[PDB]
């Protein structure tokens, strides 16, 4: 037909955190999933219509120097409306992960496999799978590099092309 | 899986129409069915994402003297943007009833199927199945209170705790 | 293929809508509140003439056809009153929409027609004509309603009535079109 | 695997050809068919390292008065290094055509099937089918309005993001 | 029929030439003459890259086709000096037309090299790609040219020796074109 089945990774997002803001409940990634944040899938997304995401994986890969003595805290909320920035809400979330801010770590969260649509909209539930939240912890002593890598398995279809 | 299923009775609205206040047309229940109203299925949405009806019937007891005159009619309409609030609509759409202050009816109503949101959204779409409207047909003579029961039995997935 | 002057037209599928749609359903033609002690003999509660346009949902649908036939044709006198009034009311179909008699004979004679106390819900199951009728108005309105609806108050009311007159209609509307107002 | 499959019409080139400047053996369209040209093709090679042609079928759409007096003829030389842009080598090619000024004639050529590469080389004879040539065969009389629309079909391969 | 505006052209048979012709033919591709003592080890006799153009009557018939693909490549070295002269010459076909090295070793560690005194005749049956290569020129010769043929004296040469490299081509033209110089 004319689906066709993409994968790969991608860096929605790095922030650096200096050091001594690091407090609890201060967002530091808060995103949202939309093929515009995914490099290849951001070109792909525009020409097509309607995707749906069979597989989607998070890796969060601090880079700070050992002395550093915070955490994070990474979920991925399915609901791209709410504006919900608290840690229970986090970590009720499917593949939610709490670390030190010296440990890589993977969520993997509960994507709803439905078809969404590649442009934008009026309503975001039907256009972004969801939207990631990182949460530091703990303070940080040191100043905190941190990336937010993706691996997504989206299958576009209903061909056409955009403009962004 | 993730598809929790729960059902049972819960009462949607009471409502207290006076004596004498019961000019046709009057509206005595207008609600958008969304989990929040029911009060077990309140506590269950604000502990998940999506529910999907699967059984859906209302049952109304007016809890009034066998004497009383008036009555009431009950309709669900299946979209909850409808504004209208008139006879009209009742009548048209499927499974409304119309009875006497003293008689208990089921409005064993026409709703979607498809799984929706357990929070709010732009739209009202996509977070509930329709609007419950009861009207007073007729003027009443005593005081009237009424009761709807809402049977229902939906099916929640994707894990996330809400706040209201 | 050779270079005309000017091509042919390409238009096929022109005029060709359906013709038939056998709609029906339910509706509240008319809704009265009686004060008591107004229901006198021969009062005229309910004055209908059953067009297209008094049926909500037929109307549109009329709109857009020329002309329909009364398949079934069907009414439900449902009083809302206690049980505890005193008097009586009729209920009749005449078939001819341009008869203005109203007394209780009128009513009587006809086919279908009803007479109860308030407090007793009847069906008022009608002689209506079975051939097309146009669906806009026009100079004569024999050939665009069958009939008129007429519901009196036998006796004197005691307390408020609230009588509701639903209709079950029945139509097969032909002749496609896009009549206007 | 990444065998994207992907089809589609689309326009290469959109040629007006000025009344009176239709000198016999004058190019209206000399344009090497690389992914860049097709618009959707573009979009979908900016984000693949290689492509193969599968069914490469270009039409020709030239809106112009039927009393137009002139003529047009095309051809796609399967070699993108050739820079001869006469009427020998569109008649020694195969799937060339000729007709008049107002007629849609399509140009099934002989293209290569191996997989080329979507970016720039030193060789293009790695990176494109072929190349496309429309000649205006006689004098043209009135304005020529020509669009050359190539229904296409490639599979790609080998993800990667490009930049022009 | 109706006289039109403008008639629908009627050319047929456009574009529908022959794209396969399996010509074939032997042509001498180098002669070369020694003088006396010059054939010290190492010389390069003969460095022929096997071109379309080098072959004679190969030449015009790539000159009106894309792509060809030889389907049979033999040489055959055939000395013409006398059976009195000493040294010896080495022969072999490099399938890389990019390559330089002009070695003893290189020539002999490709496949169908032959090793031979000057006053006897080899066959240099080489390994080459069968798959399709263009007619014309490019940025890069290893899309147009299957090899090149080395011709090395092994050994100094006593006599003047006359050599000639001849070639039995049997190639299969294909993508029907006009390709100019
Ligand atoms: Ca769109
Ligand atoms: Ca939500
Ligand atoms: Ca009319
Ligand atoms: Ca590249
Ligand atoms: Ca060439």
């Amino acid at each position: 037909t004319n689906d066709v089945h993409l994968s790969g990774m991608s860096r929605i997002s790095q922030a650096v955190l200096p050091a001594g803001t690091g407090t609890d409940g201060y967002v530091v990634v808060d995103a949202t999933i939309v093929p515009d944040l995914l490099p290849r899938l951001g070109h792909a997304a525009r020409i097509f219509q309607r995707y749906a995401v069979e597989t989607l994986e998070f890796e969060i890969q601090p880079m700070c120097p050992a002395n550093t003595g915070g955490g994070y805290v990474a979920g991925f909320l399915p609901d791209p409306t709410d504006n919900d920035h608290t840690f229970d809400a986090l970590q009720a979330t499917r593949g939610a992960v709490v670390a030190k801010w010296w440990e890589s770590r993977t969520v993997r969260p509960q994507y709803t496999r439905t078809l969404l649509w590649t442009s934008s909209g009026k309503e975001q539930r039907l256009t972004s799978p969801g939207r990631l939240i990182l949460l530091c912890v703990g303070n940080n002593t040191d100043v905190v590099n941190v990336s937010v890598l993706c691996r997504w398995s989206v299958r576009l279809s209903v061909p056409s092309l955009e403009t962004p």
